[PDB]
């Protein structure tokens, strides 16, 4: 079976690109030196071992009191917010594949751990935080991307994604066999890009050691998409820790949409957002 | 050849909502009492009356200085924002357009003047803002609606609103002639309610006296699409003297589109946005 290419950091961003139209999917080896990814994990460590609250928990209050869950990781991960989710190439990806739709930013990005003995999610497409995704023909400019980072390796055993290549372009996703995906295997701070409405499943995790799975999801949408998460009531002073581009990603920022939006999006006065707010940025000058 | 049908501010949702899937518009009269037509267009001289802007304009600096324009009239008409926003018949069309899309909110509700031998605009669908609807399909939910307030008398001679009925059903624009619209003639207090997809076009002016033909805006969105304008920048004491009804409307509310999307939207810590906020409101 053709499995997913694996790529280094330097690759070629038509040839990422390309891939993500052909086969819907592909692995960037080794992007997050093994220092990021441990301070990432030590960083989402402290947010688990905090004691549930009291009160209405939206996703959590649904699931079992073992549901491992971190929201929003950007606002209490330092290290997320200040080095991978401005990743440069991360974004000469997105930048590339949202040529045809214009600005991008962060919809969502979370926390989800898959303990041995947990089985495998059912094939699906990303489509359901925004509904109208389902109806998007599919040469209809791409809105969303999806790009998933493994804190532990994935493997055979413990659940790494199945992916089946080309499945973009199919009808429906329908009820498809196992054996028709391949494996996205990875060390951590290995990078899976998953194009819109690629067909994939979590692996769950068959390892009875009890060693957990760790996944950070990011999602990537137009800014024509409201996002899941919003990162407007982050302190001032945490925002304006950021660079612009990581302003842009949280929605703190005026955007723009391909023609014929000739305006932009997300501005209050007719003024960009920044302006009416007078945010600074850490690389302003 | 079938008019644009005007319908009390009573009638039966169900008619209206027959109408908009069947013609794409209708009109309904005297929606807006006398006087809150009178306080809202006090409330837009006010910001009409505004010195023109030492820096850059996003919209207006785009068109010719002939562009009359108030954004987001949400944050500086308290008669939009307290009254005319949570109107409980807007809303209940709302509701039932958006049923099967799920929740929806305010993309944008701004002002715009047309002076005295202005050119009627080309016909054309509201898909602009957002692109991604020009690729959803017919049969999908609907995602946007456009909601249109005369604030002078549209007529015949100043430039009443172009619609062109069932159009929201054709594969593309075309070359439509003039004469396969009908006009919104209105009176202030009426309102123009405007499906998805419907080519239209405005009127322009072909008056050579008198003052501009106003029109305020307001388009709303399914909460998948991000607002036009965002009114994030309210002071807290203006929110809190909405209702909740209005800050769902202005974005400071969790969402919820439908199903398959169990959990909703806007929110942050896995909490809805307005228990973060601890948002007050007028009626909570
Ligand atoms: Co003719
Ligand atoms: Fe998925
Ligand atoms: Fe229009």
């Amino acid at each position: 079976k053709p499995q997913l290419q694996r790529l280094a950091a330097d690759a070629d961003v038509d040839r990422m690109c390309r891939l993500l139209e052909e086969d819907g999917a592909f692995i960037l080896k080794g992007l997050l030196p093994f220092d990021v990814v441990e301070s990432f994990n030590r960083e989402l460590d402290v947010q688990m071992a905090i004691p549930p609250p009291k009160g209405e928990r939206l996703l959590a209050d649904k699931y079992p009191p073992h549901f491992k869950y971190v929201p929003n990781v950007a606002t209490t991960c330092p290290t997320f917010r200040n080095t991978v989710l401005i990743n440069p190439v991360i974004h000469a990806i997105c930048e590339a594949y949202f040529q045809r739709t214009g600005d991008y930013w962060l919809s969502a990005a979370f926390l989800r751990e898959i303990e041995s003995g947990m089985p495998a999610q059912p094939f699906h497409r990303d489509d359901a935080t925004h509904p109208l995704m389902h109806y998007q023909p599919l040469e209809a400019p791409p809105v969303s991307l999806s790009v998933i980072f493994p804190l532990t390796e994935f493997t055979e055993e413990n659940g790494a994604t199945e992916v089946i290549l080309g499945s973009h372009r199919w009808t429906e996703v329908g009820t498809p066999e196992r054996d028709q995906a391949v494996l996205a295997t990875m060390d951590p701070g290995d990078v899976l890009i998953v194009r819109q409405r690629v067909v994939h499943a979590g692996g769950g995790n068959r390892t009875t050691a009890g060693k957990p799975r760790r996944v950070v999801l990011a999602y990537f949408n137009s800014v024509q998409l409201t996002p899941f998460e919003t990162y407007r009531t982050m302190p001032r002073e945490m925002v304006e820790s950021m660079t612009v581009l990581g302003q842009r990603m949280l929605g703190w920022r005026t955007m723009k949409p391909s023609d014929p939006n000739i305006v932009g999006i997300n501005l209050i006065d007719d003024k960009r957002l920044e302006n009416v707010l007078q945010l600074k940025a850490a690389d302003s000058p």
